[PDB]
Formats: C-alpha cells, structure tokens, sequence
C-alpha cells in the first residue's frame, strides 16, 4: 500500500506568480529539511507539486520524548515520562500520536521545535493542504468488520483511537453510547404509542429521566475514556491559532475590538430568526390553507413541511458558511475558544432551522391559532396535527437520505494520492451537530410522536457505519488531534435536556385540552432538577475504573517516593514520672 | 504566661476503679514517652491529674518533614517539601501547624507514627479531653485590636490562621465577607422601605441577585484563601474516625446496616415537623385570637411569636442533641462524612425551627386563612401582618441577646489551667449554622421587612467580636484542623438562595393582592438561574491571584524540570530535491 509516506503537502503553483512560487518551494524544502524530514516531490493534477514527507528514528525518539515531557508538565501524564531518549518505548509509538507529533514538527513555529508552514497565516500562501494518507488495507477491513457486526466492542473504538486519534474515536464512542442508550426511549415510546394513546405525560417524565441519565452516564464514560487513553486534562493545553492577527506584544489583541465584532451576532441572529420565522409562518399558513379548502386523495396537507425540510440543508449550509465567515473575521488566540465560538454559532443556527417550525406549531398556533387570518385571507385548530408534523420531521431525514442513496513504477500510488488530495477534510463537528440535533428532537418533541425514538435508533445504527464509510472513502484522513471530551457540545446537550423537560410537558398540556399549564411546566422542570441531582449523587458515589487506576498510580508513586526550666526539670524522665503519679493518686 | 506547655490531658480518676486507673495512667505515660514527648503531672480540681506535654527539636523536625511529604503526596503542597530533615524551615513552623502535628503525634494510631490515646474508642476511658492552652497575651491584644477597628484587614484573618488553624480562620473570613456583602442589601432595603412602600418585587430581584453574587464571590474567595494558606485540596485527605465500630477487615462496615439506621431519620424528621407545626399553629391561632377579640394599649398581638422565639433556643438545643445522638449511633468511617451528615441534620432541624412559622404565615394562612376555624372556636386576613411578624423575628434575636447582656511557685498557672479545663470545646459548626440561618432569613423573608438587612448587618458587626470573645474567654482553645472550605454549609447556602428566589417572590404576589402566582414564581426562579449562569461566567473568565500563583509555580517547575526503498532513494538529499523541483515545474 503506502510507501512509508507519513504526510503530503499540496503546494499549488499557478501559471502566474511563478517567480516567487519557486522561492516558496525552495524555502519550504529548507524549512522541512532543517527539522529533519525526508522529502520527495512528484506531479499532481492541475499544476500542483505533491511533497511526500517522513522522518532517522533518533530525531523522532527525541521529539516524542520532548512531547511526553510536555504532557507530564501539564498533568495529562501522571506517570514518569521515560528514562531518557533511549529505548523506553517498549510506551507504544502508535500511529495516531506519531502522526500528530510529525504534524506538530511540520507546523509548529520556529521558536519551539519546528518550522511553521501554516497554509493561511505566513508567507506559505501556495500550500493548499497538509494531510496524512489513508490506509486502504485497514480501511476496507474496518468497513467490512463493522458492517458484519450488530454491536461494537470497546476494542473497535480503541482501534479507531489508534488510527485516527482522539477526536474521531471520541465521536464514535459518543455515537455508540447514544445509540445504545436510545433503546430505552424506543422501547417505552413504542409502549406508550401502543397503549397510552398519544401525548402521554408519563412518557414526558420517562423521556426527561432518560435524557438526564444518559447525559450523566456519558459524562462518566467520557472521563473514563479520557483517563483510559491518557488524554485526561488535555483541554488545559491552550494552543495558539496560526491565523491569529495580533496588534502588540507584551501577542495581544484589544478585547474591546473583539467585543465590538462579537456584537455583530445580535443583528445577524435577529435577521436569521426573522427570515426563518417568516418562511415557516408562510409554509404553515399554506399548510392550513390546503388542509382547509382543498382535496387530496390528507397526506398532501403537510407537503409544505416536507418541502421545507428538503430545502433546509441548503439554508443550513449557507448559514453555517456565514457563521464560519463571521468567526474567521473575529479573532481568537487559542483554537479551543475559536472552536467553542464556532460550535455555539452553528448550534444556535441549527437549533433555529431544525426546531422553530415545531415550536411555532406547538406553542404559537395551538394556544392561539387566530393570528394566521392575514395570511389565510391572503391566499384566499387541530390539536394532534403537531404529532403528524413531528412524525414527518422525524422521518423526513431518513426517508430523503434513503431516496438519495437509491438514486445514486509507482503510478497507481501517485494516482491514489492525487485522487485523495481532491477530497475535503473530515469535519467531526458536523456529525456532532447532527447527533445533537437528533438528541434535541428526542428530548423535545417525542411526546407528539413516541415512535420517533425507534426511527432514530435505526438511523443511528445506520449512521455508525455511514460515517465510517464517509471517513474511509469520501474524506481525506483527518489530522489526529487530542481532546479529553466532546467539547462544548456537552453544554448544548444539557441545555436541550433542560428545555426539553419544559417543552414536551407543555405539549402534553396543550394537545390534551392557564394556571394548569404553568403548574405542569414547573412540576416537570422541578422533577428534571431533582432527578438530575439524584443521578449526580448516585454516580458520584459509584466507583469508576479510572478512579481506581489513579489511586493505584498514586499508591505506586508513594511506594516510589517513600520559671519554665525549673518547672520542666522536676521529673525529667519516665520512671520518676509514674512514681510521682502513683504517689500522686495515693495522696487522694 | 505559658511555661512552654503544648498540650494538656485531663485523665479523670474516680474514687472507684482506681486499680485499673493506675494501669491506664502508666500505659498513657509509656505511650506518650515512646513518641518522644516530655510530660509532667500536676493536680486538678475534682480528683483529676493534669498531664502537660511538649516535645527534642530533631524529632519534631522529622515529624514535620514526614507531614510535608504526606501533604506533597496528596497534591495539597505542589512545591517540593524540603531538602531533608535538616534546617529547611527557614517554610515557617507556625504555631497552628505545630500544634496540629503534635496533636496528630498524640492521637494517631500506633501503626503510623503515634500512640492512639483517643478518649472514646480505645481503653483510654479515663482521659477526658486533650487540648492546647490559650495565649492570654495574644488573646487580650486580639480582643482589644478588633474592638478598636471598624473593618478587619486580611492580616487579622492571617493571624487568626496562624494561631487557631484553618477552620476558625475560614469561619472568621466567611463572616467578614458576609458582613461586608450585607451592606448592599441593607442600603437598597432601606431605599425600598423609604420609597417603594412594602412588598417590592424589584426588591426581590435585587435580593436574589445579591444572594447569588455573594455566593459565587465567596466561592472565589474560598479558593483564593485555600491556595493562599497552602491547604487547597485537603478535603481529599480522608482521615478515619477513632470511634468507628467496624465488623470485618479486608476496617469495613455493612452499608445495609448504615442505610437501615439512616432510615430512622424519616420518622424522626416527620415527628419533629409534626410537633413543630402543631406548636406553631397553636401559637398563631392564639395570635389571631388575641388580635381579633382583645385589647392592647397592638404590640401584644404578636406576643405568642415573641414567646415562641424566646423558647426556640431550648427546643433547638434538644433537637441538636437528639441529632448528635442519632449521628453517633449511625457509624461513619471518615470524619468528613460524619461532619457532613451532622451538619445536614442540624441544618434541617434549624431550618424547620427558624422558618416554619414564617412559612405557615405566608404560604398557608395568607392564601387560605379559613383553616384556623377549629382552633379559633376552641379558644372562643391581614396581608401585611407577616411583615410585622418578620420584623419581630428579625429583631427578636438581637433584642433578647441585648437583654441577656444587660442582665449579666507556679500556682497561678496551675489554677489557670484548672479553670480552663472546665470549659467546653469551641464548636465552629454552631456559628456557621447561625450565620447560615441569618443568610436564609435575608434571602427568604426580607421582602416583608426590608430593614432586616441593616439589623443583621449591625448584628454581624457585633458578632465578629462576640465570637472572638467567646473563643478567647468563654471557650478552651480548639484543636487546629485543616479545611479548604466552609464544608457542606456552602450547599445549604446555595439551597437557601434558590428557594429564596421562590419564596420572596411568592410573598410579593401573595401580600399585594392563581396563574399570576405561578408566573411570578417561575419568572423569579428563571431570573435567578440566568443571573447565576451570568455571574459564574463572569467570575470564571476573571483572573484570580491564586491562578497566577499556580501558573508561576508551574513555570518555575518547568524551568527546573527542563518498492518503498527504491521509491525513497531517488532524491536522498536536499540539493537534488530542489533541483528536480525546479526542472519539475519547468516541465509545465
Ligand atoms: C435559539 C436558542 C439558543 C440557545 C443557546 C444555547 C447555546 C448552548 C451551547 C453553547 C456552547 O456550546 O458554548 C458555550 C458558550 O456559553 C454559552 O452557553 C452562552 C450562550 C449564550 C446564549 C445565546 C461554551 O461552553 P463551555 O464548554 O465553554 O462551558
Ligand atoms: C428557551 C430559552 C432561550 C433563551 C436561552 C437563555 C440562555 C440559556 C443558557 C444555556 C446554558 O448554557 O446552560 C445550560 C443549562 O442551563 C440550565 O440548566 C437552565 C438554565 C436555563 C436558563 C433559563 C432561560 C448548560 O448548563 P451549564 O453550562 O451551567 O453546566
Ligand atoms: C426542610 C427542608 C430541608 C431541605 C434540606 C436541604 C439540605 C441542604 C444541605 C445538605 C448538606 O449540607 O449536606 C449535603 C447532603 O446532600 C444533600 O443535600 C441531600 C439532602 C437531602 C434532602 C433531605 C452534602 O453536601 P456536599 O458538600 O457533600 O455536596
Ligand atoms: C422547598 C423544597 C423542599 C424539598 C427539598 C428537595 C431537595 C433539595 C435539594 C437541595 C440541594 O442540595 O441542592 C442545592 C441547590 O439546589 C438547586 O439548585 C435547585 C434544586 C431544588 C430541587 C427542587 C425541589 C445544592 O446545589 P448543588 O449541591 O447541586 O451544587
């Protein structure tokens, strides 16, 4: 398969600006060779020069020793790093960390062990992408093995860690845990739909309890995996963004300027929410118009919603592009803060685009449906319709995806690399966002359509292999990054859960018929809070394997790290002391 | 003053059981001398034999070195412990830690550096108390200096730390911070009482915001003080209780037995709540009876409440004694868990005894006052009365305390020690509980009587010296214990704050006149939650001196701890690489 190539650099050279392009190429070559990297140059499609780079095991051993020293410094590696640059790796050299360290060597600034060739900030305006190569032998075996199973063991996630790093492995572990936890809502939602009719209050409590239990158990599993993979606490390592444009040095950026460009979110968010509300109001007005005076064969009534969801991927993509443009123009020093801000913006936009139609149907039309008269007479109150609407939503994605699916020398290695270079980087945040949106649907609107949980369970089982296929075939190999958790998405999940405990409950009051609505909302929220406290208390006192491992390591370290003068001169010893004590009690 | 005496042991010997009393005395002497402690024996009042104990600086240096090694092991001391048993203390040997280590030497089990002489568990059934001696020269100076000031600097709290250890210093720092923070509620409560009439909703929001801001800022100050005093993270050091009665060893106790004896709280709590509710209902029925058909001069109407509060210290003391008896009979291994359980029981009982009368007046009588007819016709609806009632409560304590106040050789050293031995150990949990009760009053019922905050501010200023006088004169010197926070009391405070944000708001709706009440309660609770989130976010991004110190220590530590073969053999160097690259772009 691969010829030992460890990284690939694109370095587009156009027909124009060739004179400085050659200088950039030679400078890149000296910068790469100074670090101690073996390099090769080959053709690429459309005037590109692919550069193949590997490591001299002594230099790599020294670099991994320095990296382990740095990890020990920040507390993410409690055990001793190693003896010396000698053979102490008999601590494996697994491909994920090797590729991450080689990428750091390639892209780190010249100040600290590297030669910065970042393709956006510095004069490296000609390099397009720096990516590792895919292992087809491993990829085909992984795809075949995952498709031949029904449940994935922890060893599969460990192999994903070993090959693609911490972020991809964490996403796959989260998806596996969420899919396994989706069985309970599927089972009891099928039970409620079979027996309890529709809009079951007990179903709302069960869904909220499942949501909080799953959230807390996933936090416990997250810390377990973080201490198992040796990446616990890596979030404290704040790495600077190369594209950070600073002003002075004491690098620093005026916080007031960042606040000023952050305030641009409010007009952007307001414009997006107003446009989306207008679109959804028009769509639902047309829906009630066709459901009022028209003929079907029934199913055609909710067709505007079907069209809205079929068109919503494009609107969501445009909004995500705008959010990314806004995030790029608003400077962030660390990459963690930039990623958190981008995740927050994308989560808000997707929250709007995916839930505002249901929110308008439930808490706007149902309580007072007499506000649609202007639109209704421009073209010219069912309580259960939301259920049907929710059903369409909860099936729209899966069904349309299915529809799409139905519609449908060393020259070979060089051609494979050239084909791979045209692919796009794998963005795990998109998959995280789609899973978070599905969880929000489950915790928010499953009361209307209790069967939604089974459909999402089937979709999750399909996605556990669909995303694997996307990574293996449809995407170039991502850079192995280290993270101790799924990031800020946890917060989003928590938020959804909390507000879910409101919305679903309110639905049960609104679609089954004021002071009663407020009582139901407050009782559901307080039940959610008390079960959150109870589950946190239960899991806190529960013994985790990571805690036992940490305690064993601490015990091993402990095993390895192991007047006044006249008053006091009366009875200077011990014999006189108890002699005088015996006579002393003898006096009484 | 003192003759170098560092600890005192009582060791009561009755007229009976003298034969084994002498054996216990001699065994205590050998156990104390084996550790390496100089001992003296003198008379005491009522057949007691006072034993005076000090340390041989080499043994004490070795013990403090071992203690610092243990502190380094658990992470509470990040810096290196010391070079060796040599003179590395030039790390002071301040009296608090010296006394704590000597007490550990006296009371630790023989397994790990000590000779267990605990006065309750083992055969040491004759020793009554082991306590250090008071420093009258320091005590009088401290009392005079604190009474001559208006505000206490951080240096006074540092001196309290140096003399009486972490717990007393933490309590005094908490009381100082709470008294300083009480200025804002006093000021704006006086403003509301002067201008906004009574039962001001804006006052409820201001009080809730102050409560959450004070709670979060006190958490920040707590971590600051914990890292300043070098006791950050000492809560993880779980020390076993000597009075723990175990069954097997693998020490272990059956958790089911502990759960069985813990279930006895439910009948105890129910009986206490029923009796207290009956007493308060009878008192308020008599109150409305005299306010209905009787003659005063007005002020005599609330006399039953005055009598109830004057009598409530005795009932509270009986309940605390019962709770302590229940806690003792229900085994706990660590002292932290035992203290937390005792604090929880005492907090629940005092919560009942101090708030249930106001709760019945506000949320029971006011909404429906037609349930008191049975009592009313046994003896035989004002909205603002609660305010008056609250006023009486908020002044009852201070006023009655004031009333009480108004009503009102080396033989000298031996007599001083004998007089001191008759005193009682200082229980900081009682002062913590009274401060927590006052804070609960402020956050809960200040809407009825906005002037309560000023009275509590004056009472806090008085108490900051009254508790100092109680410790200095009216109590024997407490053993210096280490704690990184005020303990579980924080949780109690948080709880009060949350429910305060309900109760006060409900009062504003109930005493100013349903769905509106529920709307007000939910809006107030959500406002409390959002301001909690905002304050947590603001303080999280704020820079603390402790974080800077930890980062500087980490930086100092870092400064101190500092086929494939044919494919890859084409251009083995750098010169050929850019030569072939130049010709390579020359080909196109
Ligand atoms: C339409 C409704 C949108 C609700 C927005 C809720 C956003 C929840 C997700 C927000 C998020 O993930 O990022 C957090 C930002 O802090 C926030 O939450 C502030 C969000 C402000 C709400 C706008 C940082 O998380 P961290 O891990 O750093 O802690
Ligand atoms: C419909 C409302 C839309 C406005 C959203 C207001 C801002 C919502 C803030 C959302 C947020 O970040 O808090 C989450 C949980 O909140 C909660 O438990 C409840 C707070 C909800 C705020 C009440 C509105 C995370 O929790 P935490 O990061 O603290 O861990
Ligand atoms: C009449 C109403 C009484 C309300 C009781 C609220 C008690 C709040 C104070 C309870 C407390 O301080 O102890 C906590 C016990 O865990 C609890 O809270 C459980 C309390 C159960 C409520 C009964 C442990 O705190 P930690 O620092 O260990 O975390
Ligand atoms: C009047 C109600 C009486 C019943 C009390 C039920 C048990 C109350 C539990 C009290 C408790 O420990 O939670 C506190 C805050 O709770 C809260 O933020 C709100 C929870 C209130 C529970 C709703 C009732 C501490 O917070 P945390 O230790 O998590 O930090």
């Amino acid at each position: 398969s691969n010829f030992g190539v460890d990284f690939v650099i694109h370095y587009k050279v156009p027909a124009a600006e060739r004179d400085e392009a050659e200088a950039g190429f030679v400078q890149l070559i000296r910068a790469l060779t100074t670090v101690g990297l073996a390099t090769e140059v080959r053709h690429g499609e459309n005037e590109s020069l692919l550069v193949f780079v590997k490591v001299s095991p002594d230099l790599f051993a020294k670099q991994v020793y320095r990296a382990r020293l740095g990890d020990w410094l920040h507390g993410v590696r409690v055990s001793a790093p190693h003896n010396d640059i000698a053979q102490a790796l008999q601590e494996p050299v697994v491909e994920a960390e090797r590729l991450r360290l080689i990428y750091l060597m390639i892209t780190k600034p010249h100040n600290e062990g590297g030669a910065g060739v970042t393709p956006t900030n510095a004069k490296w305006k000609h390099v397009e992408s720096i990516f590792p190569l895919h292992s087809h032998s491993f990829n085909k075996e992984w795809i075949k093995k995952w498709s031949s199973k029904y449940t994935l063991e922890q060893t599969d996630i460990d192999n994903i860690r070993d090959k693609f790093g911490e972020s991809v492995a964490f996403y796959f572990a989260f998806l596996r845990s969420y899919f396994r936890f989706l069985v309970i809502p599927s089972a009891f939602g099928f039970g409620a739909w079979l027996l309890l009719g529709q809009f079951s209050y007990l179903y709302a409590l069960l869904c909220g309890l499942w949501s909080v239990v799953f959230f807390e158990y996933w936090k416990k599993q997250e810390v377990d995996l973080a201490v198992q993979w040796g990446v616990r606490g890596v979030s404290s390592i704040q790495q600077s963004r190369p594209e950070f444009e600073w002003e002075h040095e004491a690098k620093v950026y005026p916080p007031m300027k960042r606040v000023k460009t952050q305030l641009l979110q409010i007009p952007f968010a307001l414009a997006c929410v107003v446009a989306l509300g207008a679109l959804i109001v028009t769509c639902n007005s047309l829906e009630v118009f066709i459901n009022e005076v028209y003929s079907g064969p029934q199913y055609l009534g909710f067709l505007p919603t079907i069209f809205l969801v079929i068109g919503t991927p494009t609107i969501s993509g445009v909004l995500m592009g705008a959010a990314e443009k806004l995030n790029a123009m608003e400077n962030y020093a660390t990459v963690d803060a930039h990623d958190a801000a981008l995740i927050q913006k994308q989560f808000v936009l997707n929250f709007m685009t995916s839930y505002m139609a249901l929110f308008f149907t439930a808490f706007v039309y149902i309580p007072f449906g007499h506000i649609l008269h202007p639109f209704l007479n421009f073209w010219r109150i069912n309580p259960a319709r939301i259920s049907n609407q929710m059903f369409y939503f909860t099936v729209t994605p899966q069904i349309v995806n299915f529809a799409t699916e139905v519609v449908v020398e060393e020259a070979e290695f060089l051609q494979r690399v050239r084909e791979e270079c045209t692919l796009e980087e794998y963005d795990v945040s998109g998959d995280y966002r789609e899973m978070v949106m599905q969880f929000g649907y489950v915790a928010m609107f499953s009361v209307a359509w209790p069967l939604a949980a089974c459909c999402f369970l089937v979709n999750n089982w399909v996605e556990l292999r669909s995303d694997a296929l996307k990574i293996a075939i449809s995407s170039r190999r991502p850079i192995p990054w280290r993270t101790d958790s799924i990031g800020p998405w946890l917060t989003a999940l928590s938020f959804l859960s909390w507000l879910g405990s409101i919305t679903s409950s309110a639905i049960v009051y609104l679609c089954s018929n004021a002071w009663g609505l407020l009582l139901s909302i407050l009782f559901a929220e307080h039940f959610y809070l008390v079960v959150q406290l109870a589950v946190r208390f239960v899991l806190s006192k529960l013994d985790s394997p990571g805690l036992q491992k940490e305690r064993k390591e601490r015990f091993q370290t402990k095993k390895r790290l192991l007047p006044e003068e006249m008053f006091w001169q009366r009875q200077r010893g011990m014999q006189e002391t108890i002699e005088i004590g015996r006579r002393m009690i003898e006096q009484q």
